[PDB]
């Protein structure tokens, strides 16, 4: 039957992260938007803040008065797609977290980081001088597109924008979040290195944050999958998404 | 080589799990059995105790005289392998725990779940009144059937009965099976989250509960596997169970 | 085209890689399969880590080879570890598979768990030659749990006893870990060689690199190079590649 999809994309990514997921996604029949948010995309505010992403996100909902929805966010959007949950729960279907951060109450995404990671990443916002974080290319190209040729992580990493960092650090309040009674579901890809695996990885710390969710797996990394293997995403998208 | 199975079914199942996985497997050539045991299928018995499972189970065994064979159980079902190989070691050519549990000397199956799990189906024994844990429709459709399609899982929350309550909370004494040396395996689909995945998880925490064993990994979850790729798990099982 | 330079593991000689070896050269790539020493024809039950990795080091250099990536698989993690830090103006990237990565001042043998160590101690002592033969069961369950029986019956007669001294070993490794050469994790799911769990080759081993791209694959300690050494050289190129 058919499903209506929101998907938000984390950080060092723009709206144009779905383009040939969401194409897949419309070709089995579904209603997909991808919504840019603030500080991201075409909006330059390298001091943007998570309630200004979060109220970006939920204007674009009631402008379109979307409702019945499944709310998917993907690394930081898992962040995001919190705090939307909060302001328009009535709205929404089913919450996707796929290759995402949950924190806890009181926690920022940043607190989702081992030590070493945390340190690179306040690192990295203090050398840029306007308040952002460009991820290193080797780096990126190891741990976000590790699956990918050379030749794609250079096309991916072109797609890859410095993130705005004061809403990777701020401290989120996501008692409301956390007595929401809205399904939710992990969808996770066993080559995502984004945060290393282990005690910090995606699966099965992250997603053991929801409590009770719906597991669905599939093979690919943080950043290349959506890019090269859309069809089969669109698929595991409408695995977690679907009743 | 043709392999005679014995397949145990777990909590809120019957011997009627098994009835497509059984019939690929006895299409491969192999000898299939598959009881029904005691408080389970068409024997009511809101009371029965984990030695009145086992002893239906080694009577089974007795009375069709069964010998060397592949010993294999699924969720509770491990507890039952281990209480039964006590009684007829000699009778086993090697146990298969899928996606079972392998409770240590003196635990109950309820003690290898988190703290919040335990509760939760304390909560349900008490609520029935009579000694019955009937897993709620979200929490079965969203953890034991995650792969499912709605309408499979409503097919198979149809097939999933209440369980009689006191087998899965009694202490076992499982000192004989940990001195058996008799040749494991352990059998794991990756999307299984009966139990949630993490410190607790059936791989690789139940499976090390078993020392030394032969690991076979396939794609799948608790309950819609065994019903919709059988001729995948028969093979499974056969990888986990020749010599 | 990549240039990579294969070093097997214990219980193993350098035709470990035949299959594998024979795929990737079909894709183009140059692939060189040392043997070291104390292994294959050189029959030394007494040889140090030192004198494996001299002999890698002195195939390298004697060749002349540079630009290359270099894979350790099992055991021969720590001799790529030795290895690259007396070669590192060689080597473009270093690529563990399903391999032992010690920490500075450990050996092989303290990557294992408590049970395993004491039984490694015990076959080295019980063979009275300074070897360890591992017992078939534990072989046919534990290395080869994917293989058939026949298969497993096979593979075990191509894994020769292991000279114990470079396993005790303690290593170091101060060098290696200060490199900047970009490091693989290449993992195959199913590989029980040492029990997944805390002391598991991923995420466990492969934790103890640092920064380092995660390849993983299905498959099993030694099964798999053999039965499907298209499917691992394609995984050893997505490891390897830039």
């Amino acid at each position: 039957t058919p499903l209506t999809f929101v998907l938000i994309h984390g950080s060092w990514a723009t709206a144009g992260f779905w383009d040939e997921t969401a194409s897949e996604l419309r070709k089995l029949g579904h209603t997909v938007y991808t919504p840019e948010y603030a500080g991201h995309g075409a909006d330059k505010n390298n001091n943007v803040t998570h309630e200004q992403i979060t109220k970006s996100v939920v204007d674009y909902i009631k402008q379109k008065d979307l409702k019945d929805f499944i709310l998917l966010g993907h690394s930081f959007g898992g962040s995001v797609i919190q705090t939307v949950s909060q302001q328009v729960p009535d709205r929404i279907k089913r919450i996707v977290f796929f290759d995402a951060f949950a924190p806890l109450d009181g926690q920022s995404v940043a607190d989702q980081f081992p030590a070493e990671s945390l340190k690179s990443f306040e690192q990295l916002r203090d050398a840029s001088g306007n308040n952002t974080i460009t991820l290193p290319f080797p780096l990126f190209r190891d741990t976000f597109v590790n699956t990918a040729s050379l030749a794609q992580a250079q096309a991916f990493y072109k797609q890859a924008p410095p993130e705005p960092a004061t809403p990777l650090f701020e401290k989120l309040d996501l008692k409301k979040f956390y007595s929401l009674q809205i399904p939710k579901s992990y969808l996770y890809l066993t080559e995502d290195t984004a945060i290393p695996q282990g005690p910090y990885g995606f699966h099965p710390t992250q997603s053991s944050h929801l409590g009770v969710f719906r597991f669905i797996e599939g093979k690919g990394d943080h950043m290349t999958t959506v890019r090269t293997e859309p069809k089969m995403m669109a698929e595991l998208m409408v695995k977690a998404g679907r009743d």
